[PDB]
């Protein structure tokens, strides 16, 4: 298979949304990323056209071609974060707050030009060939601040084990404090290889002994006391309690230097 003057050469995801190929363009040998969708999609492109970071994934351009849009994208050929992650374990620390620092740098960015990704998870984590994190799919993403405007978010939307817990109490609720969460989860994941809830809900057992600081608990037990202060204020029930990104940059563990 091929577009113009692009083949699609292998499978790099097959989701819901279409499918992503590695695409070689045949004259000039440059690989790129290509999402496949089978025609919403008007908004992801205007979304994608605005993205201009170093922790975010470029938008080359797209082609229709009868039923099927192409969107030509940076290649990340490094995988995700999701595959650097070591089930009940994590990665190592240093390697946990560079990841970090970069996911910080993407999500201010994106919050600066008025876009929440609203679905941050490891899967959506990329890496390029010297471990750069960057932010992918836009599938979900909203814009939240138009014209200097904050508007609230109603739709529920992500995945259940990163969203927070405002998300599914209230009819409406900020996009800023639901992304800084998601942050949260995946800095858990990191630093535990595994997730702390099935979701942040009363009903859930492993959600409560957090609210009761039960951190003598898994994942809570594995995780150094300077991180696990930071998760302390980021994984907080009260989103207009929760820390900001601003605030998050002057912690202590954010500023510690490591291996
Ligand atoms: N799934 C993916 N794999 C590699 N690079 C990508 N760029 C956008 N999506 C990608
Ligand atoms: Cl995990």
């Amino acid at each position: 298979p091929f577009v113009e003057d692009w083949d699609l050469v292998q499978t790099l995801g097959e989701g819901a949304y279409g499918e992503v190929q590695l695409a070689v363009n045949r004259v000039t040998e440059e690989a790129v990323a290509v999402k496949i969708v089978d025609m919403n999609i008007k908004k992801e492109i205007c979304i994608l056209k605005m993205l201009n970071h170093e922790n975010v994934i470029k938008f080359y351009g797209h082609r229709r071609e009868g039923n099927i849009q192409y969107l030509f994208m940076e290649l990340a050929s490094g995988g995700s974060l999701f595959d650097r992650i070591e089930p009940d374990i994590g990665m190592p620390e240093p390697d946990a707050q560079r990841f970090f620092h970069q996911l910080m740098a993407g999500v201010v960015y994106l919050h600066g030009i008025g876009i929440t990704h609203r679905d941050i998870k490891p899967h959506n984590l990329l890496l390029d060939e010297r471990d750069n994190l960057k932010i992918a799919d836009y599938s979900l993403a909203t814009v939240f601040r138009y014209n200097n405007r904050e508007r609230l978010l109603n739709k529920m939307c992500g995945t259940l084990p990163y969203v927070a817990p405002e998300l599914l109490k209230r009819r409406e609720f900020h996009a800023e404090p639901v992304d800084v969460w998601s942050c949260g989860i995946v800095l858990t994941a990191m630093l535990a290889g595994e997730l702390p809830w099935d979701q942040p809900s009363d009903s859930c057992q492993e959600y409560s002994d957090w609210k009761e600081k039960k951190t003598y608990l898994n994942p809570w037990k594995k995780i150094d006391s300077a991180p696990l202060a930071l998760l302390h204020k980021i994984l907080v029930e009260n989103p207009s309690a929760r820390i900001t990104i601003p605030d998050i940059k002057k912690d202590r563990w954010y500023n510690k230097p490591l291996k």
